């Protein structure tokens, strides 16, 4: 795997978000406060995790540059996200959403971007569990996106594929 | 480079009232509640991190096997911990504690066990900041220990040390 490490991009992060000095944590200081990773990916296979804790409302995924800044909740043709709203989990892309069954107490999300094999997959790593795979023939470079309403989020990047993947 | 390997909580060392994720990396309380990592270290240099989130009372460190089970909060000669209790941070060993100046909003603790060079160091990795170093001539192998009185912890093991260390 090619898992390039990355940080949250201060140039692409909503002003209502405070980013840690090491670029791996964000918390709140349309209503959606988005941040983008500081890399674009156009090859290889990459895995990162997000620690969401008790956050009840978020959208995590990837986007083309053709997705406008802070529009990373799967409501255009350039944004793919896994999203939580209370007990309802969906994947969403181009305003089309599909319900995803998730075991209770999801605190950490795994994101597997297999760019070369045209897949974006979401995982519940605590349960070693695949949640959903988008089959996408990517036509532009993609960057990680993280959108929250409140509370906080930490990114675990540059990761080897977990043994169960 | 570091010798850090992935470890998880040892199920046989976990307090009965802790809820543990299936991958052994998350512990939650629904009298301190201690758990120990499933590795005893007697060589090399190791780094792991703990995500504490909103927990206001925890103790994180290492222990010899001679520390009694669940007595991993620095109140014997076999336990070295970094601990938060509300707004006070201390390191504690052999039932003696020293206050530690910690920047606000510590959500993640770095633990650097340099077993070969007889040191245990605690870090605020978000701020690339050294917090405390114990000099310890280790006479037995040591295991990671994690103790909470509320909320939850997540263990980040086997990941590359941050560049600043």
């Amino acid at each position: 795997m090619n898992s390039q490490p990355f940080k949250l991009d201060p140039k692409m992060t909503h002003k209502k978000l405070k980013i840690s000095n090491d670029g791996l944590q964000m918390e709140k200081d349309t209503g959606c406060y988005g941040a983008a990773g500081n890399i674009f990916i156009d090859s290889g296979c990459h895995y990162w995790e997000v620690v969401m804790g008790s956050s009840t409302w978020y959208a995590i995924g990837i986007a083309y540059k053709s997705a406008p800044k802070n529009e990373w909740i799967g409501k255009n043709a350039s944004s793919w996200v896994f999203s939580r709203c209370n007990s309802n989990f969906v994947v969403r892309h181009n305003n089309k959403e599909m319900l995803v069954d998730v075991p209770p107490h999801l605190k950490r999300l795994g994101v597997l971007l297999d760019y070369d094999n045209n897949m974006l997959s979401f995982y519940d790593p605590a349960n070693s569990l695949h949640l959903h795979t988008f089959d996408v023939t990517f036509i532009l470079p993609v960057c990680p996106t993280f959108t929250i309403w409140n509370k906080s989020l930490m990114i675990l990047s540059g990761l080897p594929a977990p043994d169960f993947i």
